[PDB]
């Protein structure tokens, strides 16, 4: 099943999508400037490209870190963005009441990962009627991942996007299965599948082997956060989802 | 470090507690005859014990499943609950908002795993000043836990428990590592640890070995998400004691 | 099932016998010095004991490395244990020939976790008829030993122990599952089980009574241990634990 | 560092070489025929190619079941395939006293992960001289593969190849980590890796396939397990990949 994203058209038999940007939003000129790159290098490499930040901090890692631009200030920053490059935008929602609204500005919303079972969540998100992006938790395995697009269908929103970002692996690693981009798409009527690989690393010739790798089982699009280091890496992104996607399957 | 929860001592080197109940709060009713069962037999072999139930079921399986009855209507029940009983009662928080009113009434707030690192939520939990249980994520390591700790520490509330729910083990399967309770007491200044038995397990025999296996490593208590109750907790009360009178190794 | 190892009842409901000794032989006289303190320390205890150690390094981590004292001069120095302490003695195998001499003086003779699958060596020592203790790989599920013990029988010999030593846990790391105790004597027809603490690991020493404790808990023949009187002290602890947890019904 | 195996380089910088056959020796002409459609394919599409088979299954999932034809008859039917078709051989060694007799008529001989830590084997076997293929057991991490390699080289050998075959996740269950192959490169000196994709395991040997090659490795290890009719199909796809991947600078 692909999906319409504006212009775009996502899915694991078409030329993958870059779902790209900021941690977390800061200021909107630091924003627009992130934002730009992305979208220059993008646009000559002919590579569909979706801008991606938060606007809030929920897992900040001390009482005193900071908690980003907040939700009314957030929206305003997305607004600019879409204006100013027309492309569609991808941002995090961690509450209920928060769902309309983000939904009303971001093309894109997601699930986090920690609150992939949040039920409540699940149903606000399902009601926007807007595109999904379901981070699969490291502790659910690739057929667990059905439970929850289940719960999607059945509150009336089919277009999900299922996004890889490794698996517990023992204590503090993790490890990306390569045969779980396949059981996903099994098990899941061949829903878009996008790999982050940026949250894969963090427990660069170590991202671009892991993107290779998996972008070789054939998706739908790559998820990463952030001289000429992004184009050199997507240019061999692309070589390889070229020559992937030409073959039949 | 004890914890005292009213009448009750709550530490590595005291008589367990049990923490138990139902899932989720329907009625008055229901929950005060469940709540019964778990007293008379608690009462009649000397466990302490704390009466456990969500008034939100927050990560239930169908979005259609009852959802509880919601934050003043269960509230309502705990109140009757330790009215009619005198035995503290716990439950579960989910957003920053309901801190304050749940813990007029409750005596222990629980941090659901999947919130463990919401910064908001934990802050929020902490200004209450109540006693905290922390629910251990499967996929965090028990080093991982003093982070948690950390962050309640900063904002003012130092009464934490932390539970144990058994650690992530290849494709859905979870294992427990009896040797992260220590790390977990050694990390984190002795605060009391308890084991979630039943949230491991997913068979009496099973659960059975199980929490024995966690007690025998000296433990602040036993938390079940579960005369069938009566003779687990005399095999359970049997090892507790020989290892509570024990001295700790010299 | 019980197994008989001369005046010795090893069996998932008999007191626990203790394992114990050393890596790798070096010398008579220090090899009879270890012995002597094991047996000086259970003797006092009144635990079931028998000796164990390598004659062989097989997985020595330099080709220059100490090879041990070798079969033939192993052999002499596990006949003069015999001889002075009168206790039954256990030592790996790693090849099949090795398998008949080795038996002629060890009553117990151990399949290595690495080579628990080589068909060769598990048909060699099945035909000693010697008590045989297979090691479960870390990388072997507990359900996964009754394939192994099928093939024991079918070589013709059922004195079979089960050893647990650990999961492999991510990179360079073990846990131990304390459900695979009561799946393995589910599925392999109640054989002894007993419980490697010492390679199961890898303050401290803390942590070998934590994981010996719970292992113990969960109702297991016996119990592998290495050695101011800490082997003592941690003993004590462990009997303890195992005539209460053996005093109670299944 | 390469490898040369009579008139193939071998080479995670080189196309890359693939090691196939059967699991068990088990007939003269049963594994002429299955090595021939080896040759005629890889010979087709360009690839490298070395036979494999064990002529000694020492793992069966029964004590009864057929061990192989042994180390004589073995040896005997590998001078065959060389003679036949003029290619490398490769087969597993599992005691020392076999190291010689067996490296005399096979190019490369394998070390089983089982008895990877068996320092009297691994003495033995850099004590030929042989190219020496060394299985990574799936409890041992990729840092640690370092240890094998030090030992090799303390007794003389440095002709070596590292093959993947998956890690223990959970159990019954093996998880192969993409990022374990660059590990290797760097810690053991850029030896070539190969990936048996076969024991680490339809669709799903080709996508792990296409996956660790991605990565730019010096070969694939896969015993027909494959279809041997779809051989070619398959190996269209992963000659695909590595042309590309290969074609590119490193970094
Ligand atoms: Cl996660
Ligand atoms: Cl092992
Ligand atoms: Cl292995
Ligand atoms: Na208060």
């Amino acid at each position: 099943m692909d999906i319409k994203i504006n212009d775009i058209t996502l899915g694991n038999n078409s030329p993958f999508v870059l779902f790209g940007g900021i941690n977390v939003l800061e200021s909107l000129d630091s924003t627009l400037q992130t934002c730009a790159h992305y979208v220059e290098v993008t646009r000559k490499l002919g590579i569909p490209y979706i801008f991606k930040a938060s606007f809030d901090a929920a897992n900040r890692s001390s009482i005193h870190s900071y908690r980003g631009v907040g939700l009314e200030e957030g929206l305003k920053i997305f607004e600019k963005v879409k204006a100013e490059f027309g492309i569609p935008v991808i941002t995090d929602v961690h509450e209920p009441h928060q769902c309309q609204p983000v939904a009303e500005v971001c093309d894109v919303i997601q699930l986090p990962a920690f609150l992939a079972r949040q039920t409540d969540l699940v149903v606000a998100m399902a009601k926007t009627g807007n595109v999904v992006n379901i981070k699969k938790p490291q502790f659910l395995s690739p057929s667990q991942m059905k439970n929850i697009v289940e719960k999607f269908h059945e509150a009336g929103n089919g277009k999900l996007i299922l996004c890889e970002r490794g698996s517990s692996f023992g204590y503090d690693n993790l490890v990306v299965d390569m045969l779980g981009f396949g059981v996903m798409k099994q098990t899941c009527g061949n829903l878009p599948v996008i790999f982050d690989v940026t949250h894969s690393l963090q427990t660069r010739a170590q991202a671009l082997d892991l993107a290779l790798a998996g972008m070789a089982t054939r998706l739908a699009g790559l998820f990463l956060e952030s001289l000429h280091l992004l184009e050199d890496f997507l240019i061999r992104i692309k070589a390889l989802d070229d020559l992937i996607k030409s073959q039949p399957i």
